[PDB]
């Protein structure tokens, strides 16, 4: 059961019906201006920050879902329809939506008129451009009137949705029917006061009519599907004063048989300097100069086409760093196109704004943006470098950090909680990934403030020291790191004990004292603490490095001595020192996070995959047996069936959802990587397939959400909805699966001084070639892979055998030809 | 131009079409459980607190407005319609909605089936009850299936609308088709964890089927008007897991011509003790005991009719304290029914939850609840006493207060700002009003904490001292009170200077220093500081009262020496010491608030209304000429046409709306009362009529909002929407207009030791009788009123002349007969 198909050649997912299981969206824009666009044109646009500068209005939990967005009502003979199907839902002769890289096309045809709209955000522009092609597909001349529609948001999305007592009186527009390139509407709410920015909605023709008042265009008592103006066949030329500003133009079109016409529409974000805000001395008329400029940049079809081609070439360049050619077209399209595109989206969006995240409370996460860098550093390392400096600037002098920052201002806030004790080490992970990818050791000398405070700058390396020493100096009675509010699992809140509803577990005040410790953070510390030691060694700091490796040794030993339950790693100790994630308890016996992470860190790894005695093997067998399902690995088993006061939010989910028995996808890749470490390629690859979009496309009707991107959660076996996803697009799962597949399964992974080539994928991919650009050289990596259990590669480079699996980095302009035998 | 009419005998407003200019609501409930109910059954319900315990979901800014509520879909041979008209919008043969005191009835008829629903919140119950009567009005048998529908909210409304990434997995329900009185659905989201409460939706018959999943009931791609289940003609028996829980039952009914059937539905809020939360040892099944009991209390039509009659008698009793019989039926319906009913609603809701206030950021206001007490103390003095203690408990030791408190917890917060310097004086105003009404001097001895701190309790009188002294100790260079963040006008922010958007002026950090002073607070202190001085003397604190009288006299002199512009009172001095509200500036020349309040306080009052040299008369004449429009008096003139950085939020509204040139109705009765003080009854009554619902009913298409309640703002003459109101129901306009008409125009006003009888209403009301119950005796006050300017009453009581206009309070069970000659 499928609603579409992948088009690899066009780098598109083609949706062949309006009637998907749920709205399926694309993101347009990769720089500072973003649009969410569903396959029914639903969604919204924002500049830098979805909460603070949201241009256009979108209703979450609408009835029906996704009724609202960028509509073009066609009136042909009194019949009104939209090519996006919603909101009018007229029967279409033909419908198709293609979601591509930074653009989508939606096409609807009815009664001899085909209307195709290309939507995209052009490079270097803070604007969503639409090119509409209307074609007369009948054998007689046709006429119709097209009515564009977008509903503006009053910038601050939180105020827009809750502060009507003020905001129904502040909506302001200007209307310019006869501008330099066509007609434009300006949405300028609050430009009278503190905003130096306004929006424009314009078209490259002189429109017959316009409307700026929603209530007049739609009509009293009517939904969008029943809009009065398009049914009457004539705009009302409404000029809004408060209430609900919109942008709408009417355009009369006439077409000979087989003839088409292109219209270009632009939604743009403009700023003026304070000294030039106004066209008039009375300060009532906005200075339209930047809007006129933008509209002249997209005044013709040739301009749109040229910008769409520049975007296509930009994607080709971005995707040229890592690619694979294998026997498996599903694996290839993920590695080559979709997983990398999704890593761009998560880099830009963090967990802020999707069709599930509402673009209000959540900004750029400290943990989330570090995990995202893992899968992003090969794509645009300069932008990764800058994101590291932004993130690190929100860290405090003691090594702890704001959990997230406001994207518009880059200042940290406590809006979704504070004191998550895994956050500091994630900074080490992101910088080490960055340095291995780029060889830019100089980033460690970059001056970086604490909490953006002028004069507080220290080199970025010293921030890593603060992160490292935060964990060293905050260990509990077993020598494991204190958990604080929660670790990577936000719902494991051991210092909470809340019995009173009203406040989120993520923000509620926690109690001081206790001895709550995390095995997860212990594993994270052994893994990334070893990276910090290497960075210190490279900087000549022999005493810092030696001491660092000693602490890493103590914590590893603490995990084996006090974090081991017998057949799997313990999860935590609670506030009173009682173990969590032990077979001694009836529920929450085994939790996935320490099994994946401890083994990734090398803890408990013995002689080989068939060392029965090794703790890593026992842990992974337990995972397989107790957490394994056909849709992936659940977070813990059994789920909790009653509220456990001492554990916080985790048991408040019904069993099989989110952190209580859900398949929490971000943790799956840790087990996939763990299995490659022990030498079980076939098992690692099997788990990759269970959660990976291209492999789940055939069950589109079960997964429900986009078949082309990872989601945060799939409902687990304990859920009546087992198999169904929530929270698509915005998840650490995108970066960490990209890591897993590109670096551990396919095995091509940068290290500080060379490229490790260490395939561990099992027999289902018996040969493949990776082309990898690293440190200015191209490595063509040809793999013959028996998939024999535990077998690891030997290499020949440019015809000479080499020792080991690391190819020392070659000087730039090389093609290095690596032949791999597994 | 009208959409209904008043029915005085039934104490109802009758809306005779679905097609009003805006949804027109009623409030059900007077105690702890409340429903907002539109004339199309739209709205929602909550227990105590609209933010934290919202039982049912409502979308503000829905398209169309108010699509969502308590619906009853009728399927009659495949034809589907709702008697509320929305959401199906099928053509109705007859439609009527009647909004009454605590209940509403909505009736719709189509093709021989009439469906009438009575909605109400019964006394002493946390439930909304609907009694539905279906009548076959045709000449042949009918069969129809009735589908009830309500959509649940996940309690925390803020979370409900923003936190889908969590809350789409937590919705949980139980279904009980075979309960003790009929069928019921339980909505129990988070009852698993910290919540001790759940909602029930039940009907008093064994239903044919049920639905609890919205998406199954409504159908993919469908709006509520197109819901699949009612169109199919049978329930889907859906059991929700996450997503959107609803309550729906189906009942097939068969009726002979003329036959009717009653069905009783209940939406109830239930709590269990922690120890009795669960029916079963495993804690998986909710204890239904309180829901079964509730459903048993409304299992019959007779039980509903009894509760409805008890609610009618409760309102007859509440309205027996003050009533008027005159020759003006518009005046009498406002005084006897609608204004008192509104004051009950504002007492209960403050500014929290309406069709404009979103029941999220706003709780119970310190200023707001004190102003509302002014019009409520005579209705239920025992509840007003309790509210005073609740408010005063959120005051700090230095006399300043939290600006509002959370209704569920009664604890103050800064969610809409802090340091509004008019706040502390309002407490004195509320307590003086209460003691005058009740003679309950012992309230001053009640122990009241500061900021709810156990152990911090001082007598309530000492809180008034802290109020009084905060003003004394915070006056500026001219002897006028420092303004702080704002005074009563929340948009006058003289300490703000914000040039960067992103944060509300109400919450944004303010600048220390400057000399900004408020003439409004000066007046407020003269008026209420004088009451404090009286209270101090009555408490035996002679020297404290002598000191208080002296400070009142200082501030009074300062208003005339430094707060007088020439022809009207100044508004403020800004942060720099420059006057605000002076004829020296081009915009904002004259502000309404100090003209009304300074003259209420007696400042500038001369020999009589024809003393053209008295500053009060000059000021009121400038008000009439500069601020007076046919819709009421605007806040200031001219409105600001550009942003004035030193004045904060005010100039951010486009001219003619809200605080920038809007008719801000709460300030009008200050001018009405001021005009009675100077002896111009005719002009006072004129201003009362310009804004009063019964007088504006004849321009319902202009006003747009409910024609039976005051609104916060009517757009002013500078707006294109001149005459159109926003923010109905929840405004201090209701209490202050009640004070103006009952106590100053009709002239019947409690004082500490007697009842003042001082009519000042002009010639349009030449005879009337007030019946007033005060301090346990009833006063029958018969007024013969020439309305000649400046003529004041003389009284005879029980046949004997009295001196002056104060009738000393008679002992209980008197009928005191007062004859009044003006
Ligand atoms: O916070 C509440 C306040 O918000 C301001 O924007 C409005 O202008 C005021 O009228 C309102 O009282
Ligand atoms: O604040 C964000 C956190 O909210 C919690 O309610 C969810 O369970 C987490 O998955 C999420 O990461
Ligand atoms: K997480
Ligand atoms: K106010």
């Amino acid at each position: 059961m499928r609603y579409g198909h992948f088009d690899d050649a066009a780098r598109e997912y083609v949706i062949t019906t309006p009637h998907t299981p749920y709205p399926w969206i694309n993101y347009l824009g990769s720089e500072q201006f973003f649009s969410l666009l569903s396959h029914q044109a639903g969604g919204y646009s924002f500049y830098r920050d979805a909460k603070m500068r949201r241009l256009t209005r979108y209703r979450y939990n609408n009835i029906p879902a996704d009724a609202g967005g960028r509509y073009l009502y066609v009136n042909d003979g009194g019949d009104v329809w939209t090519p996006s199907w919603l909101p009018v839902k007229a029967d279409l002769d033909h419908f198709e939506a293609r979601h591509g890289l930074g653009y989508s096309r939606i096409t609807g045809e009815r009664n001899g008129l085909k209307v195709e709209t290309l939507f995209f955000v052009p490079l270097g522009e803070n604007a969503e451009v639409q090119k509409v092609t209307v074609t007369n597909t009948s054998d007689a001349p046709k006429t119709a009137t097209l009515f564009s529609f977008v509903e503006f948001c009053l910038w601050n999305a939180q105020d827009d949705q809750t502060n009507y007592q003020r905001n129904l009186s502040i909506g302001e527009v200007e209307v310019e029917q006869d501008g330099p390139h066509g007609s434009a509407i300006y949405h300028k709410t609050e430009y009278r006061e503190r905003r130096d920015h306004y929006a424009v909605f314009g078209v490259n023709t002189r429109a017959d009519g316009f409307d700026t008042d929603r209530d007049t265009f739609v009509g009293a008592y009517n939904s969008l599907g029943e809009a009065s103006v398009p049914r009457a066949g004539k705009s009302a030329d409404s000029v809004a004063s408060g209430w609900y500003p919109i942008g709408s133009h009417s355009v009369a079109v006439t077409l000979q048989p087989g003839e088409s016409r292109d219209l270009v529409y632009v939604l743009g974000y403009l700023e003026n300097p304070d000294e030039e805000k106004w066209a008039d001395d009375a300060h009532q008329v906005v200075n339209k100069a930047p809007a006129h400029a933008l509209l002249g940049r997209f005044a013709t079809s040739e301009q749109v086409d040229a910008a769409l081609e520049a975007l296509n070439s930009y994607w080709t360049n971005l995707l040229s760093t890592y690619s694979v050619s294998s026997t498996d077209e599903k694996l290839d399209r993920m590695v080559n196109i979709w997983n990398q595109y999704q890593c761009m989206v998560t880099f830009n969006m963090s967990r802020s704004a999707s069709f599930f995240e509402t673009g209000i409370g959540r900004g750029m996460g400290f943990r989330d943006s570090n995990q995202d860098l893992l899968g992003f550093v090969h794509l645009i390392p300069e932008r990764a470098r800058e994101r590291i400096i932004d993130i690190a600037s929100t860290q405090f002098a003691d090594g702890s950090a704001y959990h997230q920052y406001q994207p518009l201002t880059k200042r940290g806030n406590n809006d979704i909680g504070s004191g998550f004790n895994d956050d500091p080490l994630w900074l080490i992970a992101g910088v080490a990934a960055y340095i291995k990818e780029s060889g830019d050791w100089g980033i460690l000398d970059e001056p970086v403030p604490f909490d953006n405070e002028p004069g507080s700058e220290v080199p970025l390396f010293e921030h890593l020291t603060r992160s490292f020493q935060f964990t060293v100096q905050n260990r509990g009675p077993h020598g494991l790191p204190l958990i604080g509010r929660a670790d990577w699992n936000d719902c494991l809140n051991l210092n909470c004990f809340s019995t009173t509803p009203g406040e989120s577990f993520q923000t509620i005040e926690n109690q001081a004292g206790g001895v709550a410790e995390s095995v997860f953070i212990a594993a994270q510390f052994v893994l990334y603490g070893a990276e910090y030691a290497t960075l210190a060694e490279r900087r000549g700091l022999a005493d810092v490095a030696t001491e660092a490796r000693k602490y890493v040794d103590e914590v590893r030993a603490a995990v084996l001595e006090h974090g081991w339950d017998g057949q799997w790693f313990l999860r935590a100790y609670d506030y009173y020192g009682n173990p969590v994630g032990t077979d001694a308890k009836p529920e929450g016996k085994i939790w996935i996070e320490p099994q994946g992470f401890a083994v990734m860190a090398g803890i408990g790894v013995g002689e080989g995959p068939d060392d029965a005695d090794a703790p890593a093997v026992k842990a992974l067998d337990s995972v397989n047996e107790m957490l394994g399902t056909p849709h992936g690995l659940v977070l813990q088993y059994p789920a909790y069936t009653t509220y456990q006061i001492e554990l916080g939010e985790v048991s408040t989910y019904p069993p099989g959802y989110k952190e209580n028995g859900g398949i929490f996808c971000n943790a799956n890749p840790w087990v996939i990587i763990a299995e490659t470490v022990v030498g079980r390629g076939a098992q690692a690859f099997d788990y990759y397939k269970r959660i990976t979009p291209a492999y789940r496309e055939d069950i589109s009707d079960t997964h429900k959400l986009e078949p082309y991107v990872y989601a945060q959660m799939i409902a687990g076996k304990e859920a009546v909805r087992a198999g169904e996803a929530k929270n698509s697009w915005l998840t650490g799962t995108a970066a960490w699966n990209f890591v897993a597949v590109s670096q551990y399964l396919l095995g091509v992974r940068p290290d500080y001084d060379g490229l490790v080539v260490d395939p561990q994928i099992g027999p289902d991919v018996p040969s493949y070639t990776v082309t990898r650009v690293a440190r200015g050289a191209t490595y063509e990596i040809t793999v013959t892979n028996s998939g024999a259990p535990g077998a690891r590669a030997s290499l020949t480079v440019d015809g000479a055998p080499v020792d080991g699996r690391t190819v020392p980095y070659a000087p730039a302009g090389s093609t290095v030809r690596v032949e791999v035998t597994v």
